[PDB]
């Protein structure tokens, strides 16, 4: 049972700009997603300071990067607070309408796409490198859900019957054919070292057979 939703017009416009603007510095997508994971981990850590049972769904707070060259996917897994179904539908827990407004004014005034995270809509930089993004998420207060979009104005949400997660979010980037450098170990290592050196959670880059 799959529900299909239209993006708000402003978010569709943000996505189209990310997909269609010529902009070579695409590697910042990974910095933005790791930053989102770190923010999510901070939230469950803060809740656990007064309620340790918030971590009954998993005590480890970490970020895993999982490339898969056979599936042509890069997956960013974190064990942060996760998202409810309502959060997924409401632009993955962002204030993306007002963030898009500010971002596009900043671009017109001289900013570049790499500054997207300053406007709270860094998730959508995934579409720099991905033709399709799948987000699997589990929040303590809701069931496990899968969000998916290939842009084009719509996204789907469904209950996820697959691999249970415990708690957190998994962002699965189905990479564009010409963006497979981001499955290479040395390239991912370089980006993490350049842009994510002060992320306060272990980031484990998985290797492939
Ligand atoms: C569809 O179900 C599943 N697919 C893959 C992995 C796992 C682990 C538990 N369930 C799984």
């Amino acid at each position: 049972e799959v529900e299909t939703f239209a993006f708000q017009a402003e978010i569709a416009q943000l996505m189209s700009l990310i997909i269609n603007t010529f902009y070579s510095n695409k590697e910042i997508f990974l910095r933005e997603l790791i930053s989102n994971s770190s923010d999510a981990l901070d939230k469950i850590r803060y809740e656990s300071l007064t309620d340790p049972s918030k971590l009954d769904s998993g005590k480890e707070l970490h970020i895993n990067l999982i490339p898969n060259k056979q599936d042509r996917t890069l997956t960013i897994v974190d064990t942060g607070i996760g998202m409810t179904k309502a959060d997924l539908i409401n632009n993955l827990g962002t204030i993306a309408k007002s963030g898009t407004k500010a971002f596009m004014e900043a671009l017109q005034a001289g900013a570049d796409i790499s500054m997207i995270g300053q406007f709270g809509v860094g998730f959508y930089s995934a579409y720099l490198v991905a033709e399709k993004v799948t987000v699997i998420t589990k929040h303590n207060d809701d069931e496990q859900y899968a969000w998916e979009s290939s842009a084009g104005g719509s996204f789907t949400v469904r209950t996820d019957t697959g691999e249970p997660m415990g708690r957190g979010t998994k962002v699965i980037l189905h990479l564009k054919e010409d963006q497979t450098e981001y499955l290479e170990e040395r390239r991912i290592k370089e980006i993490v070292k350049k842009h994510s050196q002060f992320i306060g959670y272990p980031i484990t880059l998985f290797v492939e057979k």
